[PDB]
């Protein structure tokens, strides 16, 4: 779990690393300078960093008294799961929330970091192709690595999965070696060498490296190096336009295993309620409109889905979303019904009213000073603010029969997204989103952020994914786990075809990349107190 542990780190610079980059509950593990051979657990507590000694007797890992562990990983996971109380010298109970990662030793995609042999074995065997390789951390010997390669020999009899050989990669003296005569400056150099020559091994047998098993898990802080790698149009098969294309094709080709019920949207009574016949909400995740007759077929229908971060820890809160389509003339009143029942206080519109003389969305707000009734709800446009990229409308909605239940609704309309493709730079969207995030966070009781475009798939999907990933970095801090392909796959499970084009897919990468840089520079100005 996560790419923790550092190899050449001392307490003094471990503190500055945690205090500068990490938040509360940030932690990492490194070898102890004092008492050599043992380990240290550097944990962040508010603004102060505390260090805890870990005993390595060769048989067990403990904190000099307390339950013992086979591996250092077992010790950490234990206290992370809170299966035992962690307390430092004085007695203060310490909590292990978010780990702080070391940089990826290589920018190459075949590196998976902290992964057990069991895991490594399974997904390699799954591929099936012999001499498929993977580089990972060594869970047995903390400070080493493992080159997990799939042999051309079955592990059992015939028809059994192929055997996995684990070549231990050592980092003795800051140089990489497989225990042989030659050493390397970097893993990339080591791997590239053994691709040509092959790994011999004492017995005379051979292990070759022909095709890499790619990872998508990337350390958030080093996403810039990944975006450079994914731009490279390299492939053994030849003519595979970019590495971004392959990652996106993985998602697009996985749509065959996504046949789920969309019956309610296909009702004849709902035909005019969809902007597109082929684009419909999954029945399990569709927003269901309240206060309708039910004996009128399809009265509860709106083309919208609840979308939330399913790849997030137990009982830990985050932003929830609703991905809707741009309002049609008929659906206008239903939109507000949804907005009311879900208690949404922020709305994100990622399109213009008219694009190239073609309907993408019709307005559902009165103009400044005006007050219009939308079904059973009254809404007033209390003010408009114009920015380069976006338009902020301070809306005020309430029911008609009452009126004491007035709610402030902040409407954010992005009107700088090009007709073809994606924005030129990601800077506008980041500012746009930053303001949206601050709004929702300032409103504790606020329901899901409604995000809508035209079909509510491409532009909205892109926005949600970026925003989910941003929050993930704002909550866990940078130097954290990020898998963009998986995050998308997770939101695609809740609404069909989130993120439509490769350009949008790449936009999410470059967006977080600039976000990660502007996070580095905003800690550059603070630095020390």
């Amino acid at each position: 779990m996560v790419r923790w542990f550092h190899r050449d780190l001392s307490g003094l610079d471990a503190e500055t690393l945690l205090k500068g980059r990490g938040v509360h509950g940030s932690f990492l593990a490194r070898p102890s300078r004092k008492n050599q051979g043992d380990f240290s657990l550097s944990v962040r507590v508010g603004d102060q960093v505390t260090h805890i000694r870990i005993q390595n007797s060769g048989d067990f890992y403990d904190l000099y008294g307390g339950e013992k562990f086979a591996t250092l990983t077992e010790l950490v996971e234990y206290y992370t799961q809170q299966q035992g109380v962690l307390q430092d010298r004085d007695g203060t109970i310490i909590h292990l929330k978010y780990p702080l990662n070391c940089s990826d030793p290589t920018s190459e995609r075949w590196y998976h970091g902290h992964m057990s042999g069991g895991q490594a074995e399974t997904l390699l065997q799954a591929k099936g192709e012999p001499w498929t390789f993977l580089v990972r951390e060594s869970l047995s010997q903390p400070g080493d690595f493992v080159l997990s390669v799939l042999s051309d020999q079955p592990k059992a009899g015939p028809g059994s999965p192929l055997r996995v050989t684990h070549i231990k990669v050592m980092c003795e003296g800051g140089r990489y070696t497989v225990g042989g005569l030659e050493t390397f400056d970097s893993l990339t150099d080591l791997v590239e060498h053994f691709k040509k020559t092959g790994i011999e091994e004492a017995s005379g047998a051979f292990v070759y490296l022909r095709q890499p098993y790619y990872a998508t898990r990337v350390n958030a802080a080093d996403i810039e190096n990944r975006v450079l790698e994914l731009n490279k149009k390299q492939e053994s098969e030849d003519t595979a336009k970019a590495g971004f294309w392959e990652e996106f094709e993985s998602l697009q080709k996985q749509e065959v295993k996504n046949l789920h019920q969309r019956l309610e949207g296909q009702r004849p009574e709902n035909k005019g309620k969809n902007r597109y016949k082929n684009i419909l909400p999954f029945d399990h995740s569709r927003v269901i409109l309240q206060g309708r007759d039910s004996n009128i077929p399809g009265s509860d229908y709106i083309n919208a889905n609840y979308i939330k971060n399913q790849l997030l820890g137990p009982d830990e809160n985050a932003k929830t979303y609703i991905a809707s389509q741009g309002c049609l003339e008929a659906t206008v009143n239903d939109f507000w019904q949804m907005a009311w029942q879900e208690n949404s206080r922020v709305i994100v519109m990622t399109t213009r009213e008219v694009e190239k003389g073609r309907n993408k969305c019709v307005p559902y707000w009165p103009e400044v000073g005006m007050q219009r009734a939308y079904g059973p709800y009254s809404v007033t446009n209390c003010g408009e603010h114009d920015t380069t990229e976006y338009k902020l409308r301070t809306l005020q909605v309430s029911p008609l029969d009452n009126g004491d239940l007035i709610r402030e609704i902040w409407h954010y309309q992005y009107l700088s997204w090009p007709d073809h493709g994606v924005p030129s730079e990601p800077g506008g969207v980041l500012s746009f989103l930053d303001q949206i995030n601050q709004r929702q966070e300032s409103l504790p009781h606020a329901g899901p952020i409604i995000v809508h475009s035209s079909a509510g798939i491409g532009r909205t999907g892109t926005i949600i994914v970026i925003d989910m990933l941003m929050e993930n970095i704002s909550t866990k801090g940078l130097d954290c786990d990020i898998d963009i392909q998986k995050t998308i796959q997770m939101v695609r499970a809740q609404r069909s075809g989130m993120v439509q084009t490769e350009a949008q897919y790449k936009f999410i990468y470059v967006a977080i990349a600039q976000f990660i840089e502007t996070t580095k520079k905003k800690l550059e100005v603070l630095q020390s107190q």
